[PDB]
Protein backbone atom coordinates (compact mmCIF):
# COMPACT_ATOMS: atom_id res chain seq x y z
CA UNK A 1 0.00 0.00 0.00
CA UNK A 2 1.17 3.54 -0.79
CA UNK A 3 -0.13 5.82 1.94
CA UNK A 4 -1.05 9.43 1.61
CA UNK A 5 0.83 11.77 3.97
CA UNK A 6 -2.10 12.61 6.22
CA UNK A 7 -3.41 9.04 5.99
CA UNK A 8 -0.10 7.77 7.36
CA UNK A 9 0.06 10.54 9.98
CA UNK A 10 -3.35 9.36 11.24
CA UNK A 11 -2.28 5.69 11.29
CA UNK A 12 1.02 6.46 13.04
CA UNK A 13 -0.84 8.49 15.63
CA UNK A 14 -3.50 5.73 16.05
CA UNK A 15 -0.68 3.24 16.75
CA UNK A 16 1.12 5.47 19.31
CA UNK A 17 4.14 7.05 17.53
CA UNK A 18 3.25 10.67 18.28
CA UNK A 19 5.82 11.87 20.83
CA UNK A 20 7.05 8.30 21.30
CA UNK A 21 10.47 8.59 23.01
CA UNK A 22 10.02 12.35 22.56
CA UNK A 23 9.85 12.23 18.74
CA UNK A 24 6.90 14.21 17.47
CA UNK A 25 4.66 12.76 14.77
CA UNK A 26 6.23 14.84 11.98
CA UNK A 27 9.57 13.07 12.61
CA UNK A 28 7.96 9.70 11.89
CA UNK A 29 6.10 10.91 8.75
CA UNK A 30 9.25 12.56 7.42
CA UNK A 31 11.24 9.36 8.13
CA UNK A 32 8.69 7.24 6.29
CA UNK A 33 8.68 9.64 3.34
CA UNK A 34 12.41 9.45 2.76
CA UNK A 35 12.89 5.80 3.78
CA UNK A 36 10.07 4.25 1.74
CA UNK A 37 8.19 7.00 -0.14
CA UNK A 38 5.19 5.95 2.03
CA UNK A 39 5.15 2.51 0.41
CA UNK A 40 4.59 -0.46 2.76
CA UNK A 41 5.99 -2.82 0.11
CA UNK A 42 9.39 -1.10 -0.24
CA UNK A 43 12.48 -3.36 0.06
CA UNK A 44 16.12 -2.45 -0.33
CA UNK A 45 19.16 -4.71 -0.15
CA UNK A 46 22.09 -3.51 1.97
CA UNK A 47 25.84 -4.05 1.35
CA UNK A 48 26.20 -6.42 4.30
CA UNK A 49 23.58 -8.69 2.70
CA UNK A 50 20.74 -7.67 5.00
CA UNK A 51 17.60 -6.08 3.57
CA UNK A 52 15.45 -3.16 4.80
CA UNK A 53 11.70 -3.75 4.72
CA UNK A 54 8.56 -1.72 4.73
CA UNK A 55 7.39 1.84 5.34
CA UNK A 56 10.15 2.35 7.93
CA UNK A 57 12.89 0.29 6.20
CA UNK A 58 13.45 -2.08 9.14
CA UNK A 59 16.66 -4.11 8.78
CA UNK A 60 16.92 -7.92 8.78
CA UNK A 61 20.43 -7.88 10.40
CA UNK A 62 18.80 -6.93 13.73
CA UNK A 63 15.04 -6.76 13.73
CA UNK A 64 13.29 -9.38 11.62
CA UNK A 65 13.94 -12.67 9.94
CA UNK A 66 14.14 -12.98 6.21
CA UNK A 67 15.77 -16.33 5.78
CA UNK A 68 18.86 -14.99 4.01
CA UNK A 69 20.73 -12.81 6.55
CA UNK A 70 23.14 -15.23 8.34
CA UNK A 71 24.08 -14.68 11.91
CA UNK A 72 21.50 -11.94 12.13
CA UNK A 73 19.09 -11.22 14.97
CA UNK A 74 15.27 -11.09 14.95
CA UNK A 75 14.66 -8.77 17.88
CA UNK A 76 11.07 -7.92 16.87
CA UNK A 77 10.44 -11.69 16.59
CA UNK A 78 8.69 -11.47 13.19
CA UNK A 79 9.26 -12.49 9.54
CA UNK A 80 10.39 -9.50 7.57
CA UNK A 81 7.49 -10.04 5.09
CA UNK A 82 5.12 -9.03 7.96
CA UNK A 83 6.59 -5.57 7.69
CA UNK A 84 5.31 -5.23 4.08
CA UNK A 85 1.63 -5.45 5.10
CA UNK A 86 -0.98 -2.77 4.30
CA UNK A 87 -1.53 -2.93 8.10
CA UNK A 88 1.36 -1.01 9.68
CA UNK A 89 0.87 -2.55 13.17
CA UNK A 90 3.96 -4.77 12.99
CA UNK A 91 6.16 -2.00 11.56
CA UNK A 92 5.11 0.41 14.27
CA UNK A 93 5.63 -2.06 17.12
CA UNK A 94 9.03 -2.91 15.78
CA UNK A 95 9.91 0.76 15.27
CA UNK A 96 9.13 1.38 18.92
CA UNK A 97 11.75 -1.20 19.88
CA UNK A 98 14.26 0.26 17.43
CA UNK A 99 13.90 3.81 18.67
CA UNK A 100 14.25 2.63 22.29
CA UNK A 101 17.50 0.74 21.52
CA UNK A 102 20.01 3.51 22.35
CA UNK A 103 20.53 5.85 19.32
CA UNK A 104 16.91 6.98 19.05
CA UNK A 105 15.83 7.89 15.54
CA UNK A 106 19.45 8.00 14.31
CA UNK A 107 18.74 4.30 13.51
CA UNK A 108 17.00 5.68 10.40
CA UNK A 109 19.66 7.07 8.10
CA UNK A 110 17.10 8.98 5.98
CA UNK A 111 15.76 10.57 9.17
CA UNK A 112 19.23 11.59 10.28
CA UNK A 113 20.20 13.02 6.90
CA UNK A 114 16.92 14.58 5.71
CA UNK A 115 14.62 15.13 8.76
CA UNK A 116 16.69 15.72 11.87
CA UNK A 117 17.04 19.41 12.66
CA UNK A 118 14.45 20.45 10.07
CA UNK A 119 10.90 21.82 10.44
CA UNK A 120 9.40 18.35 10.85
CA UNK A 121 6.00 19.82 11.90
CA UNK A 122 5.48 20.63 8.20
CA UNK A 123 4.92 16.92 7.55
CA UNK A 124 1.65 17.01 9.49
CA UNK A 125 0.47 20.43 8.28
CA UNK A 126 -3.10 20.32 6.94
CA UNK A 127 -3.88 16.92 8.44
CA UNK A 128 -6.95 16.33 10.62
CA UNK A 129 -5.24 15.21 13.80
NA1 LIG B 1 17.42 -11.26 10.85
Amino acid sequence: KVFGRCELAAAMKRHGLDNYRGYSLGNWVCAAKFESNFNTQATNRNTDGSTDYGILQINSRWWCNDGRTPGSRNLCNIPCSALLSSDITASVNCAKKIVSDGNGMNAWVAWRNRCKGTDVQAWIRGCRL
